[PDB]
């Protein structure tokens, strides 16, 4: 069975092309594929594709996720992030097609405490998470036989994440400022492949599970605490650090141009009984990639 | 669902500690777990911790796969992967906990062209392999609920494989030496470890599937055409490579201690029908950890 991927150099993506790999037969496509359309500014172009290769899985890695330049640039994000997902749905519907798809957290306002459900309430702070629930939306009226993945603070070894910035920061200076009151879980390329990966075959064998899902790996954090762990961890691998003086902060001391959530916990426990699934603690994902990064020899 | 695991730090065991996160509780252990015995030259410590932890499924990625070394010190590659596993198997049929292992090709003895068969005939030309094919009899034996992957040329992107070893030389050398008359099929971890995670829930839902399968990545080819393909990538990858006169070989002209089979090309035919998996030409798997070490920044 053929599977179709979109977003394939991005994080989530590169690590789909390995977990896909064995689920089925893997036509991986990125905006620069050349014998075929993976251009995502074109809805109408991976429409044509859709139709063209009539793919029994398409999983879309592709998208628009630089959130503060989406507020200055809208419509084009609204293009990617809905318009060509909505393209997409309603192609994959003819041919009668799962379409896998990823979503955020930032689907939710902020207001804290409590960590966020599937069937709880939307009201996007900002641009990037109103056109993903559009997106998500688009998804949901135009084909039923999909798979939604709301997710939250994904990393990856291989692509620009927090951790990979943070540490760069910190090698280069001695003092450093960042944010600790954002509650929420970082999630790993790696988990939600591997994930997305069984998921499929769950789904293809039991069409029920289609639906939307909260995607996150376990527990909570702040990005303060995210950060320090990710300092500890380069510490722990003998790596002379620059930094001898780290400090925490509450948000609204440093500017954003997009409204950043608060309460970015997002409850997962649909997931793992729909799916039999596992979601271990966050920090075990995030070792294992800063592992592998300070493994520093070719 | 518990899982438990030994050999995590090896290239397949690596891989596994990812693939298994999400299938079910994780306890990853290797010779250095301090809290716990990863201890293979220690079986009745290995069985004690079985024992101890009760796993519903056990993968097995430890073990002596020092070939060469092997005949010079066999007893010990018996008491790895023989002993070791046998007594581990005779522990987990007690919980009638699956038991996942890992095999070789070198089982089969050379004599090439057609491609190699799970109920065809063993005859090692090596330690290694009649050790290993001990150890997979040994557990065949004394756990009926098992799961045992003979797979072939194994690579990773963290720990030492043929692609490792042979770019080191070529970037160092002009003039190189190596065979082009061994056929067989690269495998990675990343795949020997993203189907086991598929075999195991696929195992615990229909039992049926317990038995031996020939795991191994798509295609065929030659350690001479391996390495050859293996520079294009260093190549392509703008790496100015040593490298200016490339030598092939067939096998006799250069000793090696152990006799290396001929014939590596194992069938895998059983294990797509039986898992509904996937097995991917080889090539593709390569390119992907070869353009992962190829990102060469911090
Ligand atoms: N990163 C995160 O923290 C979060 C991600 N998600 C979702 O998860 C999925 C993957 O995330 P992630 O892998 O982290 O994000 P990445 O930015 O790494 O991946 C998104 C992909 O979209 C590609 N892209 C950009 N513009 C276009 C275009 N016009 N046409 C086609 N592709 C384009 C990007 O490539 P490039 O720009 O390099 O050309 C990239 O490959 C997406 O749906 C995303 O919204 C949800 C919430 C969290
Ligand atoms: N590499 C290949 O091409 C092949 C591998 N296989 C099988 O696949 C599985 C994994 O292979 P692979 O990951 O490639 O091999 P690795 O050598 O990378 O892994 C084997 C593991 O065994 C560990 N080990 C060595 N001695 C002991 C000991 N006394 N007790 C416990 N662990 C020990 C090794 O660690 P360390 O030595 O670093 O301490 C290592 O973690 C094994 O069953 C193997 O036989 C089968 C055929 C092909
Ligand atoms: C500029 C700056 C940022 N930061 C911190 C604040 C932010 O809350 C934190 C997170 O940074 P980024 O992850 O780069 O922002 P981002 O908008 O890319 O992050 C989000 O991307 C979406 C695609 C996801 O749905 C989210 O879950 C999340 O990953 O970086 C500082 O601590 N100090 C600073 O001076
Ligand atoms: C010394 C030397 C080796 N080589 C080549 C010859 C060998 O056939 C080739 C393979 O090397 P290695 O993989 O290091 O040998 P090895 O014994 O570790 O290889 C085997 O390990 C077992 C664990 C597996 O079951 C096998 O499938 C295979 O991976 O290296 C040369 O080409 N030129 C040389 O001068
Ligand atoms: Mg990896």
């Amino acid at each position: 069975m053929n599977i179709l991927l979109f977003g394939k150099t991005g994080q989530v993506g590169w690590e789909l092309q390995r977990s896909l790999a064995p689920v089925g037969n893997l036509i991986a496509l990125d905006v620069h594929s050349k014998e075929f359309c993976g251009d995502f500014s074109n809805p109408k172009g991976v429409a044509e594709t859709v139709r063209k290769l009539r793919p029994d899985v398409i999983v879309n890695a592709a998208a628009h996720t630089a959130v503060d330049k989406a507020e200055s640039e809208p419509e084009l994000a609204q293009l990617l992030n809905a318009t060509s997902v909505e393209a997409i749905a309603k192609a994959a519907n003819e041919t009668g097609a799962w379409v896998v798809h990823y979503s955020t957290d930032y689907v939710f306002p902020g207001t804290g405490d409590i960590p966020w459900q599937e069937t709880d309430a939307t009201s996007p702070l900002n641009v990037y998470g109103k056109t993903k629930l559009a997106g998500e939306k688009a998804l949901q009226d135009n084909c039923p036989k999909h798979l939604i993945f709301r997710t939250s603070w994904v990393y990856a070894g291989k692509g620009n994440n927090f951790a990979k910035t943070m540490l760069r920061l910190a090698k280069e200076r001695q003092t450093l400022s960042v944010i600790n009151d954002q509650y929420g879980a970082p999630t790993g390329a790696e988990l939600l492949a591997d994930c997305t990966a069984h998921a499929i075959r769950v789904a293809l064998n039991k069409p029920e599970v289609a639906g939307l899902y909260h995607l996150v790996a376990g527990g909570t954090t702040t990005w303060h605490d995210y950060a320090a762990l990710v300092f500890d961890e380069a510490r722990k691998a003998g790596i002379t650090l620059a930094l001898t003086e780290l400090n925490a902060v509450p948000t609204s001391a440093y500017p954003t141009p997009a409204s950043r959530p608060g309460n970015s916990r997002l409850n997962t426990e649909k997931f793992q009984r729909n799916f039999d699934l596992i979601l271990p603690q966050w920090e075990l994902g995030v070792k294992r990639m800063l592992t592998e990064m300070f493994t520093t020899t070719t």
